[PDB]
DNA sequence: TTGAGGAATTTCCA
DNA sequence: AATGGAAATTCCTC
């Protein structure tokens, strides 16, 4: 539904947001998942104020994300998971040029809906821009949110209709930078702790130290363990490795990177170790 | 022509070889070009025992590189361009299931022939695969062989057809980074060897040293010229460039970054200059 | 169209 | 079914 709504005499909160990533799949490819929460679940909505004993339909379908005027995008739909299994949800296909999916919301869990039977499929964008009326584009547009929405029935007739969006999502196949070192040297022990300040430092990030020949053959690597903490969207605490041989008479440079998954690695760090 | 044939009594030598690389253009696009050669110019055919004053017509068509049959390769057709102007060479366009182009080899130039008229254009892999016959695939195939024929014929009544095959050509179509520096300084007059140690060094990266005020107003620029050899794919070779002014009574320190192109600039490499 | 360089979508694989 | 990883084929732009 174009028109919109929010949180009127009750609320409807989403207790758990959705990654911030999450490829979508075509109608050519084969499901690529439900939508998933960083912490290795799925994101959660709430409805609050509701204290009556009967369960309501949550609405989910996927809507715009940048511009502001919320709306069903025209080149997502939400895509209903079949978790032979995994789904912990029912669920329900409806329709109005968008697919919207459906999720019962029962007070025998406080009003809570675990989300994890939407996927997000991906329409062609010449398949949507060729169709009478729609004059916005697919290109470069693949930014996307969450929508859910519950019509509360209240018992003087009326109908209450919250509405709520998820934070935005990239939905295509953004490598992370370094900008300064807490510290740029350290001895082969390791230990003494390093704060690197920079962007795009997810929770998934990793930090790998690297030593090579002037040829290229590297012959050292290991992962330097991040923190508990959440660190931050910018800045990661990285405790400095221990090194392959203590027993140097002469400080040694080796480099170290910041890595997103595989195809996700920062310019090399330059870091020295000076003898014990 | 799938049958094989060679170089008999005359000889049909390719006297100068097309560039390895090309990328090609498919129908979708525009023509991306004739193939040239590595001394920016073209490739170049010519038969050489031919002493008639007659001119022939060389064929010209796309072949397998790979696997070893040299055929018509299915995935890809030679592109007879229009060269308004550019084009030396005049064209015709044949079939046989695939398209051959034929220019003439005349005496007037001792029959020798300039190849400026050929571009590659590339089919799409589905288009082809779903014809009743075709069993090859496209997928991870796109090595071509440019591929030259004559039909000489002998006053005796007979035909020599001799062929010949250009070594392969690719058609198809990520920041550096720098781990290791195989000198730290030098003194103002350069000239020292330094060896840079890194990743995605390609032959058209550069390397320019610059120096900046506290503030960032860079003062200095200096594009050092790396090395003769196909240095490496991870290994660059760097003659450090001279310095503003030798008449310096304390060192200099400044950098130096590695770029391919434009928005491809490693981060700055610490360097110092040591008064004479 | 011609002629490319540089990407962003779609299709494909293991 | 669900994805991670790429090749392919469109798309922009000048």
């Amino acid at each position: 539904w174009p028109l919109s709504s929010q949180s009127g005499s009750y609320e409807l909160r989403i207790e758990v947001q959705p990654k911030p990533h999450h490829r979508a799949h075509y109608e050519t490819e084969g499901s690529r998942g439900a939508v998933k929460a960083p912490t290795g679940g799925h994101p959660v909505v709430q409805l609050h104020g509701y204290m009556e004993n009967k369960p309501l339909g949550l609405q989910i379908f996927i809507g715009t994300a940048d511009e502001r005027i919320l709306k069903p995008h025209a080149f997502y739909q939400v895509h209903r998971i079949t978790g032979k299994t995994v789904t912990t949800t029912s669920y329900e296909k409806i329709v109005g040029n968008t697919k919207v999916l459906e999720i019962p919301l029962e007070p025998k869990n406080n009003m809570r809906a675990t989300i994890d039977c939407a996927g997000i499929l991906k329409l062609r964008n010449a398949d949507i821009e060729l169709r009478k009326g729609e004059t916005d584009i697919g290109r470069k547009n693949t930014r996307v949110r969450l929508v859910f929405r519950v019509h509360i029935p209240e018992s003087s007739g009326r109908i209450v209709s919250l509405q709520t969006a998820s934070n935005p999502i990239e939905c295509s196949q953004e490598l992370p930078m370094v900008e300064r070192q807490d510290t740029d040297s350290c001895l082969v022990y390791g230990g003494q702790q390093m704060i690197l300040t920079g962007q795009n430092f997810t929770s998934e990030s990793k930090v790998v130290f690297t030593e090579k020949t002037t040829d290229g053959q590297q012959i050292w690597e290991m992962e330097a363990t991040v923190d508990k903490d959440k660190s931050q969207p910018n800045m990661l605490f990285v405790e400095i490795p221990e090194y392959r041989n203590k027993h140097i008479r002469t400080p040694v440079k080796v480099n170290f990177y910041v890595i997103n998954g595989k195809r996700k690695r920062s310019q090399p760090q330059h870091f020295t170790y000076h003898p014990v």
